[PDB]
RNA sequence: AGCACAGUCUUAACGAUGGAUGUCUUGGUUCCUACAGCGAUGAAGGCCGCAGCAAAAUGCGAUACGCAAUGAAAAUUGCAGUGACUGAAUCAUCAGAAUGCUGAAUGUAAACUACACCAAUUCCCUGGGAAUAGUGGUACUCCUACAGAAA
């Protein structure tokens, strides 16, 4: 994992190797999640899956609509990336399980590192124009998630000068 | 429990993506040396097969990843199985045996496993007794010899 941890005893990690979900949506979801208690994050994910709360598309915001729920994050654009959300939820669950297996309280766990890297594209073919074959590739991803339990010089002359200054002030 | 606006750009650390560089290398490369034809005794090429579990390549040919014989010589192994305590397991060598169907392909054919005709053919035992629709042969040109006809 990418993060500098020091003590892995208070941390619980979870990974997703090559996910069949779009890199951008998933990234957005991750961003939305970040710096949150694990349970709260899970709840948020659930809500998004049921189309109650949206994730704000702030980075990859090209063409994404203009939802009502985006006002919650001071933004205008937002979406409900279902499959991606589900994937993320699964990973969260895994992380939770891992934590349980150790000795970490799930209530005091915060997501300290939610990384989404883009995996190698799954190549497919699309057919265009005047007999033209074009790449119809997917954008798979790796997801890395880390949860964590959260609760000169003197100089004599210089000294003299300082003293003088003090005296002056007085 | 709080707190960072967000985005865009930049820097550093740590990662992804990619396969550059470095290091290798049972390949190539050129040069040198040496030998140097295979085929109607059926070649090269091409099909079809062939393993217990078997696709390709490799190897081989209905004895089919090999038979015999020679020289080594205890293993072979994924499993199954087979052997040693030396013609046997495995290599190497290869001279003997064998070498499907084709292909110059040569009985006539060919998008045929089509079809003729002449031999019936083959094996066993020391003249009989068994077999199989199976095996041979039959092209065109030519040469030498023979044959009997023609002028
Ligand atoms: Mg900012
Ligand atoms: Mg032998
Ligand atoms: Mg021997
Ligand atoms: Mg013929
Ligand atoms: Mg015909």
């Amino acid at each position: 994992y990418a993060k500098k941890i020091r003590n892995l005893g208070k941390c619980a990690k979870g990974a997703g190797v090559d996910l069949r979900v779009h890199f951008k949506n998933t990234y957005e979801a991750a961003r939305a999640i970040r710096r949150m208690k694990l349970l709260e994050a899970k709840k948020y994910l659930n809500d998004v899956i049921e189309k109650k709360r949206c994730v704000p598309f702030r980075k990859y915001n090209g063409g994404v609509g203009r939802t009502n729920q985006a006002k919650e994050f001071n933004h205008t654009q937002g979406r409900w990336p279902a499959k991606s959300c589900k994937f993320l939820l699964n990973i969260l669950d895994n992380v939770q399980a891992n934590a349980e297996s150790r000795n970490l309280d799930v209530s005091k766990l915060r997501l300290i590192h939610v990384m989404v890297n883009k995996a190698r594209p799954g190549r497919r073919r699309t057919y265009k124009a005047h007999g033209r074959i074009n790449p119809f590739m997917s954008s798979p991803c790796h997801i890395q998630i880390i949860a964590r339990e959260i609760n000169i010089s003197n100089q004599n002359r210089l000294k003299n000068k300082s003293v003088k200054k003090q005296q002056t002030v007085q």
